[PDB]
């Protein structure tokens, strides 16, 4: 096993635009296979990163900024994870398309899984548009990401390493004070399982399969061996002792964390996925699902000379191992002050969502199910429904609704819903034996509000075994075709992914 704390954390590069004027931003970013090491006791990895980096370059923009980036395959023709051909039915092996995760983007710029692109856009999916994509960025200030979201590739081209941060700074905010610059560091998490060689390991098939099985076959999970940040196994950073700001990112394909400091210090949360939270709060753990976003201030201010461990409590597939996955990286509050912490860490952040006060225009019931295929492995569904169905989720523009999901099975989903954020409205346990054998909802105690962590705007959301959840969102400003789908990857490409067409009456 690696040995843990080894590496400095790397912290990505801010990307230069091609061009820059007050009316526009233009980025260029080119997806390359390359090789970088991940660890000090291993050879390089390869990878394909975006801009031949892992993570891809850190994109920063303000609110309003009118963004263009140009997102170009100059891959390999062909994968070296395991395609299972089963799972989708002349196509380039190598599809791509990214995705701005939070993006309040137009439709044809939102990287929907059929308009890929092969290497130099020689092919396009049949929803292709555009080469440059289009971020007017008229939005909230929030961490979002961007990784690929290719129709049944999903899984395997963002571990590969296609994941990188970007950040909407709203200017109103800077009067809060909150740690700037470099005492704000992205925290992009990802597990991996790492071959002797150095070189990525992704299962071809689920132990121990069925002969049934074809070969390669997608599994319906994957838990990772070890733990990187910003592209490095376990590694430690070294910080002054002051406020921290921290953007966590769970760029993993499964995994969930459960994150705490190993000296018992608190988290400051300020923000979840969809920007500032309405008053700051004061957290022990959280627990982080993948594409969940938490934006946090550590304050190392008492704990000079100590090594702090970003711990994790969280199994994937069997309880953590103290000695790996039980860790995530290291503090080392030994750089000294390069001037006063001027930082604030304030109470009151942002407006209360609950101020607004739109009509719900409609309530939809969700059901997250599945069926068996031909070969005995688990098809996962929204609504029972597979993605190539007719389009069932129809919003109109404009309009709030709330959406209550019903999950029978047994694990959680966290749920994304593209272009919008939305408020949580509560969770509320239900007997799932009676709601399968009748289809009958009862529950089996009251419904439960959102802890203050969910109080502001969220887009990914993590809704639990034998609950309902309910969320209420308010659909535009854009209309077209977008989606929603579990954020799990291995369930997003087979087949727990649905379209949406926001409507223009
Ligand atoms: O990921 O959307
Ligand atoms: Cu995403
Ligand atoms: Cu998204
Ligand atoms: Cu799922
Ligand atoms: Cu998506």
């Amino acid at each position: 096993t690696l040995e843990k704390f080894v590496d400095a954390l790397p912290i990505p590069d801010t990307l230069k635009p091609v061009q820059q004027s007050k009316e526009k931003t233009y980025y260029e970013v080119t997806m390359e296979e390359c090789t970088h090491q991940l660890h000090r006791d291993l050879p390089p990895t390869r990878l394909w990163g975006y801009n031949g980096l892992f993570p891809g370059p850190t994109i920063e923009v303000k609110r309003n900024e009118n963004v263009y980036v140009k997102w170009m395959n100059n891959l390999p023709s062909t994968h070296f994870l395991p395609i299972d051909h089963t799972i989708h039915h002349e196509e380039p092996e190598v599809k791509t398309v990214v995705h701005l995760h939070g993006g309040v983007t137009p439709d044809d710029s939102d990287g929907y899984p059929e308009a890929w692109f092969s290497k130099d856009f020689e092919q396009t999916g049949p929803y292709f548009k555009r080469e440059v994509y289009h971020y007017p960025n008229q939005q909230r200030g929030a961490i979002l990401w961007y990784h690929d979201h290719a129709m049944a590739l999903t899984r395997l081209n963002v571990y590969a390493g296609l994941v990188g941060a970007y950040i909407i700074h709203d200017p109103k905010e800077k009067r809060l004070k909150l740690p700037s610059d470099e005492y704000d560091v992205p925290l992009l998490i990802t597990d991996r399982t790492i071959n002797e060689d150095g070189s990525l390991f992704y299962p071809s098939a689920p132990e121990n399969p069925s002969p049934s099985l074809p070969n390669p076959s997608i599994v319906p999970a994957f838990c990772g061996e070890t733990i990187l940040v910003n592209g490095k196994v376990w590694p430690y950073l070294e910080v002054e002792p002051r406020k921290y700001r921290f953007r966590v990112i769970n760029a993993s394909n499964t995994r969930t964390y459960n994150l705490s400091l190993d000296n018992g210090g608190d988290f400051i949360q300020i923000g979840s996925d969809g920007g500032l939270l309405p008053r700051s709060v004061k957290l022990n753990s959280f627990s982080l699902a993948p594409a969940e976003r938490y934006d946090i201030i550590i304050d190392f201010t008492a704990y000079e000379g100590e090594s702090i461990i970003l711990a994790n409590s969280a199994g994937c597939g069997g309880d953590v191992n103290p000695e790996t996955d039980a860790n995530i990286m290291q503090f080392r509050v030994t750089k000294p002050l390069a001037q006063k912490d001027e930082s604030r860490k304030p109470k009151y952040l942002a407006s209360y969502p609950s101020v607004q006060h739109e009509r719900i225009q409609n309530i939809r019931t969700l059901k997250l199910a599945g069926t068996q295929d031909e070969y005995g492995r688990p098809v996962l569904l929204l609504n029972n429904k597979r993605w190539h169905d007719p389009v069932t989720e129809t919003p109109k523009v404009g309009t709030t609704e709330i959406w209550s999901i019903i999950n029978p099975t047994r694990g959680t989903h966290p749920i994304h819903l593209h272009l919008v954020s939305f408020r949580v409205l509560d969770r509320r346990p239900f007997d799932i034996a009676r709601y399968q054998e009748s289809g009958e909802l009862s529950y089996t105690g009251p419904a439960v509000p959102p802890p203050p962590s969910e109080k502001g705007w969220k887009d990914t959301i993590q809704a639990h075994a034998g609950e309902v959840l309910r969320i209420a969102a308010t659909f535009g400003p854009y209309s077209g075709r977008y989606v929603w789908h579990c954020h799990i990857l291995e369930h997003e490409d087979y087949d727990m992914m649905r379209p949406m067409d926001i409507t223009d009456p």
